[PDB]
C-alpha cells in the first residue's frame, strides 16, 4: 500500500516562515556567512512529499519470526498501568500545539476544568469507538541548517492536544519498561552520552578483529507498514495490562497509529497516511522495537556474527566479527537485500569500518582525549556545523527550545561545545543578567528545564571531572572543528580562547555559583590552573530521567 496519498491540496504553513539568517553583530561575532544559514519552509514541502510516498511490500520470513517470538516472551514479564490525568498534563510541553476545542498547553498543565474535561470525552470515546480514523494535522518543520556543497522540509503529522494527552494515559508507563525488557542493552535511549559510549568501547574491544556499519533506512517512518503497527501492538498487549488500557492501546493503534486522514494548516483535506505518524507517542517506541526486530533478523540472514546493536529510533549500529575484508562487503550486502524485503531499503548503502572514531551513532561517534593526570579519556562528540548554525540562528530568534543548552549537556566534553558554545552563550547570559534563569531544551526527544547555573554538576556527574581537563584531542577530531569553523566564517579556536579569559573572569567576580561557572567551565583558558575538586552537588544528582524513549516530535516534557 501506498504511504501517503494526496488530495493536491498544499502543505501550508501556520504564521510566516523567515527563510535566512538575518545580518546582526550578536550573530556575526559567532558566524560571518550568513548567506550559508537556511531555515526549511513549507515552500519545499512538496519535494519531501515525493520521496516519502512510495508502495511498500514486505516479505517476512523464518528469522524475522523467531526474532518477533523472542521479542512478545520478553514482553510477557512486563507490568504497566495507566497514568491518571494529572500525571499525563504534568508530562504536556509548556508549548505543546494548542486544542482545537478552545484551550492549549498552559490550560492542560493548570488543569484547567475545560482541558480536564475535554481529556475526559476524548478517552471515553476511545473507549467506545475502536475503528473510526482520527484526524491529524501535516505541517512542514522550519529547522535550521548549513547549506551543504538545500534540502527540503521534514514533515510532521500529530493529532490534536487532547489526543496526545490521552496517548500518555494509556502508554507512558509501557514506553518506560517495554524497549529494555525486550533488547536489553541493544536499547539505546537508556544511555547518557558517557554510557553510550562504554558500550560501544566495550562491543568494540569485546571483538577480535571488530568490524562496524550504521544502516541508513530511506524514510523509516514512510517504510513502517500497517501490518508492522499492528504487531507493535501486539507487543504491548503481550504485557500485563488493565483492560482499560488493553481497549485504549487498540483504539489507538488502529484509528490513529497504523493510519489516517490529514489536514493541512487551513482545514483542508491534504492526504492519507497508512505509515508510521511522525508526530505520535508512540514514534520513537515504535521505530526502536521495528527496528531492532527487522536488524537483528537481517544479521541472521546475513550470516553476520556476534552481532551487538545499538538501536535508537530508526538509527541502527552494529558492530560484528570481521569476517575478512571481501567478505564484510558480501555479508552487508546480503544485510541490506533482507532489510530490503523486510520493508526497510536503505538511503546511503552501508559500509564496513574498521575504526571506532569513524562509526556514526545518531549522527555522534566516539573520540579519544587526556585529562588533567594523563589518563586517556572516551567521550562523545559530532560534526559540530549544524549545532553551531543553530546557535547563531537562536542568537537573534530565541526558541522555546534552546538547542544550544541541549548541545553544552550532550557535548559538554567537547572542545567545540567548551571554547565556542560555552564562551559565546555565558557572555549572552551575563548581559542578560539572566544567569539565574531556567531555560528549556531537548534532549532524546523530551524536553528539559535546567539553569545554567547548575551546569557544572550537571557536566561532572554526566561526564566527570574530566570534562573540565580534557586536551591532546585527536586530529580527526581537530580537523572536522577546524573545517567547521572555516566552512561557516567563524573565528578561530585562538580568538575563542581570548574571549574566554574575559568571560571566565566575568562570571568569577559576579560570587557564588557563578564563579563556579568560571572556574570549572573555563579553566582550559587559563595558564594558571586550578585544581578541580569534586562538586558536593554533582554526587547527589540524579539525572538519570534524562535518558529515555521520549516522543514523536519531543512532546514530552518533565519536570
Ligand atoms: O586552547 C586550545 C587551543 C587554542 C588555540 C588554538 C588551538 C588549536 N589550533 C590549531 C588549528 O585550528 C588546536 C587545538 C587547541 C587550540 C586546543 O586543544 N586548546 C585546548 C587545550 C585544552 C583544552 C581545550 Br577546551 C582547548
Amino acid at each position: 500500500s501506498m504511504s501517503y496519498t494526496w488530495t493536491g491540496a498544499l502543505i501550508t504553513p501556520c504564521g510566516p516562515e523567515e527563510e535566512k539568517l538575518p545580518i546582526n553583530p550578536l550573530s556575526n561575532s559567532l558566524m560571518r556567512f550568513h548567506n550559508k544559514v537556511y531555515s526549511t519552509t513549507s515552500r519545499s514541502a512538496s519535494l519531501r512529499a515525493k520521496k516519502v510516498t512510495f508502495d511498500r511490500v514486505q516479505v517476512l520470513d523464518a528469522h524475522y519470526d523467531s526474532v518477533l517470538q523472542d521479542v512478545k516472551r520478553a514482553a510477557s514479564k512486563v507490568s504497566a498501568r495507566l497514568l491518571t490525568v494529572e500525571e499525563a498534563c504534568a508530562l504536556t510541553p509548556p508549548h505543546s500545539a494548542k486544542s482545537r476545542y478552545g484551550f492549549g498547553a498552559k490550560e492542560v498543565r493548570s488543569l484547567s476544568r475545560r482541558a480536564v474535561n475535554h481529556i475526559r470525552s476524548v478517552w471515553e470515546d476511545l473507549l467506545e469507538d475502536q475503528h473510526t480514523p482520527i484526524d491529524t494535522t501535516i505541517m512542514a518543520k522550519n529547522e535550521v541548517f548549513c547549506i551543504d556543497p538545500k534540502k527540503p522540509a521534514r514533515l510532521i503529522v500529530y493529532p490534536d492536544l487532547g489526543v496526545r494527552v490521552c496517548e500518555k494515559m494509556a502508554l507512558y508507563d509501557i514506553a518506560q519498561k517495554l524497549p529494555k525488557a525486550i533488547m536489553g542493552p541493544s536499547y539505546g535511549f537508556q544511555y547518557s552520552p558517557a554510557e553510550r559510549v562504554d558500550f560501544l568501547l566495550k562491543a568494540w574491544g569485546s571483538k577480535k578483529d571488530p568490524m562496524g556499519f550504521s544502516y541508513d533506512t530511506r524514510c523509516f517512518d514512510s517504510t513502517v507498514t500497517e501490518r508492522d503497527i499492528r504487531t507493535e501492538e501486539s507487543i504491548y498487549q503481550a504485557c500485563s495490562l488493565p483492560q482499560e488500557a488493553r481497549t485504549v492501546i487498540h483504539s489507538l493503534t488502529e484509528r490513529l497509529y497504523v493510519g489516517g486522514p490529514m489536514t493541512n494548516s487551513k482545514g483542508q483535506s491534504c492526504g492519507y497516511r497508512r505509515c508510521r505518524a511522525s508526530g505520535v507517542f508512540t514514534t520513537s517506541m515504535g521505530n526502536t522495537m521495528t527496528c531492532y526486530i527487522k536488524a537483528l533478523a537481517a544479521c541472521k540472514a546475513a550470516g553476520i556474527v556476534d552481532p551487538v546493536m545499538l538501536v535508537c529510533g530508526d538509527d541502527l549500529v552494529v558492530i560484528s566479527e570481521s569476517q575478512g575484508n571481501e567478505e564484510d562487503e558480501r555479508n552487508l550486502r546480503a544485510f541490506t537485500e533482507a532489510m530490503t524485503r523486510y520493508s526497510a531499503p536503505p538511503g546511503d548503502l552501508p559500509r564496513p569500518e574498521y575504526d571506532l572514531e569513524l562509526i556514526t551513532s545518531c549522527s555522534s561517534n566516539v573520540s579519544v582525549a587526556l585529562d588533567s593526570r594523563g589518563r586517556r579519556r572516551y567521550f562523545l562528540t559530532r560534526d559540530p556545523t549544524t549545532p553551531i548554525t543553530r546557535a547563531a540562528w537562536e542568537t537573534v530568534r530565541h526558541s522555546p527550545v534552546n538547542s544550544w543548552l541541549g548541545n553544552i549537556i550532550q557535548y559538554a566534553p567537547t572542545i567545540w561545545v567548551r571554547m565556542v558554545i560555552m564562551t559565546h552563550f555565558f557572555s549572552i547570559l551575563l548581559a542578560q543578567d539572566t544567569l539565574n534563569q531556567n531555560l528549556n531544551f531537548e534532549m532524546y526527544g523530551a524536553v528539559y528545564s535546567v539553569n545554567p547555573l547548575d551546569l557544572p554538576a550537571i557536566i561532572e556527574r554526566l561526564h566527570g571531572l574530566e570534562a573540565f581537563s580534557l586536551h591532546t584531542y585527536s586530529p580527526h577530531e581537530l580537523s572536522r572543528v577546524a573545517a567547521t569553523l572555516r566552512k561557516l566564517g567563524a573565528p578561530p579556536l585562538r580568538a575563542w580562547k581570548s574571549r574566554a579569559r574575559a568571560v571566565r573572569a566575568s562570571l568569577i567576580a559576579q560570587g557564588a555559583r557563578a564563579a563556579i561557572c568560571g572556574r570549572y567551565l573555563f579553566n582550559w583558558a587559563v595558564k594558571t590552573k586550578l585544581k578541580l575538586t569534586p562538586l558536593p552537588e554533582a554526587s547527589r544528582l540524579d539525572l538519570s530521567g534524562w535518558f529515555t524513549v521520549g516522543a514523536g516530535g519531543g512532546d514530552i516534557y518533565h519536570s
